[PDB]
């Protein structure tokens, strides 16, 4: 929906240690009320999931974060592993439509 | 001053031949009113200046303009040439204060 939207973000891939600062644009977002969040359906085995670092100063006048990436569950990876990242309302757990993400190997 | 003000960029350095993509996070602009100038004052020789390309569709929410960089003046430099960067409104060539930014040897 419009409401929770990533818009763009500056990078799509990140090395699978995490850390990494990216820019994302998004809709009018609460900067007390929202995660920006990582995530793998991990088929069988349920969901794996990770949220970029910040703090509510680093959301830019509710409309674009500045975060940092999470760690990848697995830092040991051989080849890239692809992800989803979504905007998420910390509140109602309201969910933007998911961006990919891809996890590099160290 | 917060009239036009550079909060952060995504990218404090770029390749010479220009044609980067940067995220700008800066205080309200109007899309059809800004520019993004960087320049060099050539100190005798006067100001090299040339212009982040972008449209007012890369202007979010006027909160954020995602551009790309523009050529240096000389792209066969054989060490970094700094210049600086400075949110500029086309109108009445208000401008912000300037950031510091890299241009480095392709």
């Amino acid at each position: 929906a419009s409401n929770l939207k990533i818009v763009r973000m500056d990078r799509t891939a990140g090395c699978v240690t995490g850390g990494e600062e990216i820019y994302l644009l998004c809709d009018k977002v609460q900067k007390d009320d929202i995660q920006i969040r990582f995530y793998e359906e991990e088929e069988n085995g349920g969901v794996w999931e990770g949220f970029g670092d910040f703090s509510p100063t680093d959301v830019h006048r509710q409309f674009a974060i500045v975060f940092k990436t999470p760690k990848y569950k697995d830092v040991n990876i051989t080849k890239p592993a692809s992800v989803f990242v979504q905007l998420r309302r910390k509140s109602d757990l309201e969910t933007s439509e998911p961006k990919p993400f891809l996890y590099y190997p160290e």
